[PDB]
């Protein structure tokens, strides 16, 4: 266990929005200096021992054209990151509800992951379509279709299993969950997994959110815990 | 305005250590520090308190005929299931008792967990898939809901802690979703009416 004490990261990233209208510049250039603050955050989480990542793209809290914007943006992350993350020896997993993603992007999405799927070093996980709620109740389902088969008794359901059935139970527990862009809300990201973790807000803006920050933001964990 | 706040009550055991007392002493304070928390938000037409004591009958007893008359509706969330059956049929004379009144609703965590509390849910709604009553691809984030604790309330709001620590410790999960967190490392005997006008600040600030 490395010092900070830290095995699972999760980051809400918010700000990128707010980081461009402080300069004058549209959307999109904010979503650029994002998509590189999330390079930074990886490799310093690959370089300091973290077994694994899992990065929200906070959008709202709330239409087509919305959904949209946010699937395309997906793509476009999709399409330039996975080469350069399986060339820093990262395990790439998406989380979330991809169910009606067209068939195409659904391949790129696994190809993506099987590509990956040997690497050692960090394991990331992108939530896309993600929500906490959602994420209760698809293994709400898988339980449900298990009593309904027959194999399982409703009084055998504990916390453990439906733990075995949410998203990423097979990873370290979550232990600090990082919300930058200055809000103090949880926004429907992880919910099961975060009732034992460390909550750190910072008003730092994502693009600004640097080495210095995440590791502000490990000691404060490592001096709490 | 804030319609339903949730308080994680923790510091009375430091609160007694720094006052030089019994770890007996704090508890008592932090009674007297319910009881302000609760008048304070009846007072301001806050909708739904639920406490959660972080470190009973009797408590709830002595104090249910002055929540009645003051129009509370009081309900204790939780596993109550071990509790010996007296103090369970007290539990549940108070609740009805006070039911039917339609002021601040309070509700106080009793052997609660959100992990818990879900599972509860879960096990419900398996029970109607084994008799035929429901099928697995029916099951949405609204019948869920409607199986946790607090579904008739206003959605949690606000969730303040107290005491220092920056977790929600296995407190409500499902219904925080959207809520506001406020963490203040004040202690919970010492939390007063302008602590939480202050916590209430952050949430209209947002
Ligand atoms: C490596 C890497 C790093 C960061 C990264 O950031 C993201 C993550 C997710 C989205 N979009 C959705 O999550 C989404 C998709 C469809 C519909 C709704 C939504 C919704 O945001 O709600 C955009 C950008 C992606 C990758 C691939």
């Amino acid at each position: 266990l490395p010092a900070h004490g830290c095995r699972h990261v999760a980051i809400i990233m918010d700000g990128n929005g707010r980081w461009a209208k402080k300069q004058g510049k549209i959307r999109a250039f904010g979503h650029k200096a994002g998509a590189k603050s999330v390079r930074r955050a990886v490799s310093f989480a690959a370089n300091n021992g973290i077994e694994a990542l899992t990065l929200y793209a906070f959008s709202s809290e709330n239409p087509a054209q919305e959904v949209s914007a946010l699937m395309e943006l997906f793509v476009w992350a999709l399409d330039s990151e996975v080469k350069s993350l399986h060339r820093h020896n990262v395990r790439l997993r998406i989380i979330g509800d991809t169910s009606r993603f067209n068939s195409r992007l659904q391949e790129r999405i696994r190809k993506s992951e099987a590509l990956t799927a040997g690497n050692t070093g960090l394991t990331l996980n992108i939530a896309a379509n993600y929500g906490g709620r959602w994420d209760i109740v698809q293994g709400v389902r898988q339980l449900a279709e298990k009593v309904q088969q027959g194999n399982l008794q409703p009084d055998q359901i504990d916390e453990e299993m439906l733990n075995q059935h949410v998203c990423m139970h097979e990873l370290a527990p979550v232990d600090l969950v990082i919300r930058t862009g200055g809000e103090h809300r949880i926004s429907n990201f992880l919910l099961w997994q975060i009732a034992y973790a460390e909550l750190y807000f910072t008003d730092v803006l994502w693009p600004d959110f640097d080495e210095q920050d995440f590791e502000g933001a490990l000691n404060a964990f490592a001096n709490r815990e």
